[PDB]
């Protein structure tokens, strides 16, 4: 086998429904199941596979380990995958490392699988190559050092990875990896407005760049938006200039007043947003997913420009279609590509949390969306789940 | 590896029992299994594996989701499949894709998956080639874009599907497309009695001519007959003339009076019928099955005849055994073949209903007979299972 | 890959306990576990793989389909295996054919299945290639047609079959199939001692013939046994001259008077027994292995002779030692080799039956003992299971 | 595939937090899962593989055979395993043989599995090449024969194992194997500090010498302390010198008075310790383990010391970090290296028992530290588990 590069997208104008993993439809008391208790998943394909990442708290359900699942780190924390399409059950996973926050990609010969743990003041990124622990890097701004929680992408070998450490409530200024077989070769610190990047959901635009649609959970409702050089392997950063705000919460489209630049109100708190590049011959496609709720974590619309530069385009995006009602949950969503015969497939993955607060139990199902076909967006998602079973 | 072609079938001139999958002789309450509930089955086979497909309601036995699994379509039904041989619980099966109707096939070097979702008036076919999505078909008609609930037939890589769009009650006109990994490069416009066809259970007759045997839900109970030419892709419908009348509901055989063209009586209604080819050297044997009630979806016998046109012989098909009694249950029935080392070998699967109303659970065990050695077929399947359990 | 032969047996002088399969240790009613119901296990090797098959009643512990698994025959019993090592549970086993008689053998290339099925006055035996269902026989004294309940052997690609039909209270002719690649080649009948053979327990002796120790289940506690000649195809059959009788029911050892031909007492009933052979370059070992209890199916010892002829020699077999105290239960036995990389190792596996009666459930453990080393017979086998739970 | 050979460690100066295996977070009453019991596990690994080894009792939680799980040797206990990172439940784990005492081995080519059982006055070592049992070593002091419950080492075909045999309380004189596909083809018996060794934890130096940290279970809490020459086959023991006493039950560091020699005070009762090598170009680390608790089985602090003789240094370990807190269970714990692309990755495992008294069940959680970057170990491992639930 040989190292992959992204390739042409494969012929397509729309997304439709494609697949859902909802694992909770099986952990009734008075079925006979072990869905894993998770959050934070994710999806990263390699030239045969697929896989489904998440972050477990090490528990299942039914069970008697609720209390703790609603939290965000603790040591029992796993990152767990399954190949895309089976139940993540107890028996089904496969349990890579200890960590709370995670990211994985495959170079075209091997998988490298990434997670953070370790205390608040002092965590670690640790890195894993097929089989072997290969790598760490610290923690430099002593709180809660932190990744991507999506896939990260790799070409001619090398592997590009953002992390964050810093405030969640200040500054946050981020770094990027670069790393070849399981281990760190290079640092970059991106320059422009970095003040505050998370949770970074990044593809390639072409062989020589990765764009990503960040996190802000601070100052701002427009997502930070990363452009790196791969061949030069510099990094810039400025938040997205459209009018149609991709965090929650934010204000109305269009009301934050100023160019491109400002803030500028309902900046506090954020969340991770879906992001993906179809890649066509002369022109390039922007898919880009946010809450149906402007304040709540409910819902998932579908949104999608062509060409022009996201740093300076004040234009609306085109509302594509409503992958989750504004009745069912919306969290996190995220990115990432199927590896057809001569093509790529764009796909966004959306994060369906049962959210029944810190006295019972806390997890996640997990819907697909792809590039399909031609027409519009035709059907919606549903969990299915009833959480008093 | 390399693309497929349809060959001699091995020697025999009987079908005999071979196989059952009875998943819910497992999910009582006093067990510890988790069978999935579905319907719609039928089983593919590659030049390796034979797999075993089935439309799930996301949802299993013991459970707490019985409710609305005697349904047709909802956002969570799903295809899955196992390795034939091989129970189809949680943890066992694979999710393919979301869908309400369902087929695939392979076509030497590779899988290739439909299913069907969408809203009534608007549904939307999928395609998915190995692990990619690749492409999509529109409904025409707009009520129920719907395909055959069995396997497709691929041919030096071409694969051809049957799909139709319509009233269940009044017209619906079917198509055919013609695939190639993954992508659909023909559509094929039946001519001939074209007024109502669905669920065509389809196999090769020869190098040159594909023929389904299929459903007409209104008009009549006996089986529109599809012969589509594969070299120039044409495709032509007529009722079979057997005074055998292989649908359910059907009047009594030979009542229909007229020529080969009648409707005539009891038409409106239907179920999905098997249908398989035996291919000899200066000879072709047809198999078909029907259940043993006229009315009810109780039993399934085995039918065969050698040679002849189907669209003009008014000649009775032989009764070849009773392959589930009077006394079972008897819903829908395919065709496939297995891949033996030089030869393929016919065989005729049944979908065993385990029916008990609306009140509670829903689903299905799957029969399986092929063509095995000399004499007369010998035994009949049950399914073992007690709903009250 | 090639077809395979019989080597060389690996250096040793003595068996040993290898390894337990107790599958009801895991079924009790506060567990979480869903342990297959059987009868009839035996294991057979291919050049990479043991696999262990048994004949199922399609019901688990805990379950509520019980009544019935004391029963025989039925339409839901079925053929199913694991990787020996593996427990056979609903989703760890695969389904091979309905059979409520069975055999199975790999030729070098691809593994051969064996299954009977039918009703009592016409049974049918169907034979399995990997996926493939490719040849039957019928019946042929309308009487159970019935076959070894262990491994059929393999030379050359043509592999061997013992099978028999008739009153198991008065004639049962057995005969052996020659069957290739899935299919029928010869039928071979026995001359000589031929009244009444039963579930052969079938090995090599060497390249030019096969040996088999049987049962009857009418005439005699001595194990009919047969030589088979695989160069010409011709099959022999006497009674087993030695004063310590194989089978159970059975009268003191040495206690038939007359020559080596005579039945005499205690013959009506039996037990299928373990047989395998130790080939070395100059000389052969015989091992086999009859219950602890004259009259009951209690303990089991294994005994040992080397060269000689077995039909004539009226000396004592040497009793290497106690596999199970008279304190467990000792049901089947049956004999089959290991393929280590340049030699093959001969083991006896013993069926260990949970029995409380027609009013609970009914399977059976399955406890290993290969040559291995030199010295004396070490340690028994338990089963662990209490049957209340 | 070729024989494979100890290389260069990978970079690295301190081990980090790598993997938890807790099977009983999913042992509830109120779950539907069935983790295996057992204790003594450790871990080996191949060029593609490492696989995770245990005793069990053959029963699982929850289950009703929790009597006789704190028991040390019967006749039902095997020798068990999964891939690293998989549960070990009843379906997802594989039984190798009978055994209360084992180890394993990758060669390159193929895994070699040890395991010891029989009768306390005459137990057997049995050894099982790939699905093959090939060989046997007798007891040679009739009291409970005895190997590592750790991985052997293999170099160029030839894989060495620890045994002994002889009083717990008193003299145990211990023997190596040299073990070639399966069979053995030397016995070497040490010279030296023989009174008294046991649980021996081995591994390379260099393609020279094998070392092992051991235990003495009477005399001494200083470890015994082994070096193999793999060229000549020789062996010799001294006690560690160093006044960082590794043993549990132990002294205050430093206060055994005398030269290297002295045994003196608080020898007797014992612990399997974590051994494993740092291999560098020009310099040697050697890292070991030891329980926080002088007295208990609680804890586990990780020690360092590079180059020297540890039969001579009186030199304290420096300590490095503390593994598992004293508020959690600190048993076994053991040596494995992993194989990444082109170098060794030096790893310890430890066993986390948890212990309730001989009323209820008794299991083990196993937690995995690796080399991995720089700096200082960052995190401790707590199971999970509360034993009541
Ligand atoms: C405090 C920093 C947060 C990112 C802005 C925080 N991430 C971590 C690593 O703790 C996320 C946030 O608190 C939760 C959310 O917003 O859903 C998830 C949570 N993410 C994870 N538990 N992996
Ligand atoms: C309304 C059209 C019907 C076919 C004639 C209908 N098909 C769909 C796609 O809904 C079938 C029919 O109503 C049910 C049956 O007859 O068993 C099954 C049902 N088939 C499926 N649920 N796939
Ligand atoms: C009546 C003929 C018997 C052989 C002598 C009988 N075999 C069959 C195929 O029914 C066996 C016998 O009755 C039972 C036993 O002896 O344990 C098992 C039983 N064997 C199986 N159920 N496969
Ligand atoms: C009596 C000899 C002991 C070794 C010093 C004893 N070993 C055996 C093989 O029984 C160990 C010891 O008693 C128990 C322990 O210390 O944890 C485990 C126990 N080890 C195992 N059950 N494998
Ligand atoms: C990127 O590079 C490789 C050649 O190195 C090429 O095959 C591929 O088509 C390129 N990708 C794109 C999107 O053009
Ligand atoms: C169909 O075509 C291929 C050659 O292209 C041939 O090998 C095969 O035998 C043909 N099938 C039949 C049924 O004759
Ligand atoms: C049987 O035949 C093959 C050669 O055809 C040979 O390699 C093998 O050693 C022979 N078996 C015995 C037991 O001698
Ligand atoms: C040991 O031997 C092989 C060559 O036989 C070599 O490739 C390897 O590097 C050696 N190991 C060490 C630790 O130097
Ligand atoms: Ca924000
Ligand atoms: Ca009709
Ligand atoms: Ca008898
Ligand atoms: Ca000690
Ligand atoms: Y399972």
């Amino acid at each position: 086998p040989e190292w992959t590069y992204p390739r042409l997208s494969c012929p397509g104008s729309t997304f439709q429904k494609a697949l859902l993993i909802s694992p909770h439809r099986f952990g009734e008391t008075k079925g006979n199941s072990a869905p894993l208790i998770i959050r934070e998943p994710f999806i990263a394909c390699g030239p045969k596979e697929c896989k489904h990442f998440a972050l477990t708290h090490y528990a299942a359900q039914p069970g008697g380990y609720y209390n703790g699942t609603r939290g965000d780190r603790n040591k029992l924390r796993h990152l767990i995958s399954v190949k895309l399409g089976k139940i993540p059950t107890v028996e089904n996973s496969i349990f890579h490392m200890a960590a709370w926050s995670g990211s994985a990609c495959h170079d075209g010969k091997e998988w490298t699988y990434i997670g953070v743990d370790g205390p608040e003041n002092n965590a670690l990124l640790k890195i894993k190559y097929g089989e072997a622990y290969t790598d760490t890097y610290h923690s430099y701004a002593n709180n809660i050092l932190r990744t991507q929680e999506s896939a990260c992408n790799c070409i001619g070998g090398n592997c590009y990875l953002m992390i964050t450490d810093g405030s969640a409530s200040g500054i946050s200024e981020c770094r990027f990896l670069k790393i070849r077989e399981g281990r760190i070769i290079k640092e970059i610190f991106p320059t422009g407005r970095v003040k505050h990047t998370e949770e970074c959901t990044c593809g390639f635009a072409s062989n020589k760049t990765i764009e990503c649609a960040c996190r802000d959970n601070s100052y701002t409702a427009k997502r930070p938006f990363v452009k790196l050089n791969v061949e030069t392997d510099t990094a810039e950063i400025r938040l997205m200039c459209t009018e149609t705000y991709l965090d929650t919460p934010r204000p109305d489209d269009g009301s934050i007043t100023g160019p491109c630049e400002s803030n500028g109100d309902k900046g506090s708190g954020g969340i991770k947003g879906g992001f993906v590049h179809q890649r066509m011959a002369s022109k390039i496609g922007r898919w880009y997913s946010r809450t149906m709720s402007k304040t709540k974590r409910m819902g998932m619309g579908l949104y999608v420009k062509y060409d022009g530069d996201p740093w300076t385009d004040s234009d609306a995006l085109a509302l594509s279609g409503v992958m989750v009602s504004m009745e069912e949950p919306g969290w996190y969503s995220f990115g990432f590509e199927i590896k057809d015969k001569k093509c790529d497939v764009p796909c966004i993955g959306i994060e369906m949390v049962h959210d029944g607060g810190k006295e019972t139990w806390h997890s996640a199902a997990t819907a697909i969306y792809c590039l399909m076909g031609s027409g519009q967006l035709l059907w919606d998602t549903v969990t299915g789940v009833d959480m008093a079973l």
